């Protein structure tokens, strides 16, 4: 199921929008909220216990943090956070009632309007 995320986050992390706001930040400290702030949008439909939330989008705070210097590659930044949230997806089952499509859609829908929609500053809240 990670593959699933990975593919989706991979093209949304090189987006020409998206990586322009993840590479304008121009520190991987920085990054990671904006990594963490996606994830929220896709972990909130799920649901899941708010202390669990926090562990869980904590996986790829720290994963990151080992890949910092080399963010430019969406295939590696995505992995970590395609990975992380992919972890306790997976451990649901199948992502969404029954369809790896609108799950995603709407998780990556969110993050494309809250960028372009809103604007880039409006991500840093």
């Amino acid at each position: 199921g990670n593959a699933f995320a990975q593919s989706l986050s991979s093209n949304l992390l090189s987006s020409g929008d998206f990586v322009q706001m993840i590479s304008s930040t121009t520190s991987t400290d920085q990054a990671v909220s904006v990594a963490t702030s996606v994830a929220q949008n896709v972990g909130n439909q799920l649901g899941l216990d708010a202390n669990a939330m926090n562990s869980l989008l904590g996986a790829v705070s720290g994963y990151v943090s080992t890949l910092g210097n080399a963010i430019s590659d969406a295939s590696a930044y995505a992995n970590a956070i395609s990975s992380a949230i992919g972890n306790v997806l997976a451990n649901s089952g199948s992502i969404s009632e029954s369809t790896a499509s609108s799950a995603a859609s709407s998780a990556a829908s969110s993050v494309t309007t809250t960028l372009t929609s809103y604007g880039p500053a409006v991500f840093y809240a």
